[PDB]
């Protein structure tokens, strides 16, 4: 589904320099800014894109959903 199905740490907040709120478990960079829609992704947090940015959809073909964080909310 994703690129090299890389599943690292997804951060919920990216301080245009660092990150915070990393999910104990790891998910695909797509599952991070798509289903988890955080602020950054990967151990080396990388600022995730936002819709409808070409990059945004680059991880979410259908949109913020795909595999909405299973048993990871509600």
């Amino acid at each position: 589904s994703a690129q090299d199905l890389r599943m690292s740490y997804c951060y919920a907040k990216f301080e245009g320099g660092k990150c915070s709120s990393p999910k104990s478990r790891n998910h695909s960079k797509q599952e991070c800014c798509c289903a988890l829609k955080g602020e950054g992704w990967g151990d080396p947090c990388e600022l995730c894109p936002t819709e409808p940015d070409e990059a945004f959809r680059q991880i979410c073909p259908y949109g913020s959903g795909i595999i909405v964080g299973p048993d990871d909310s509600a």
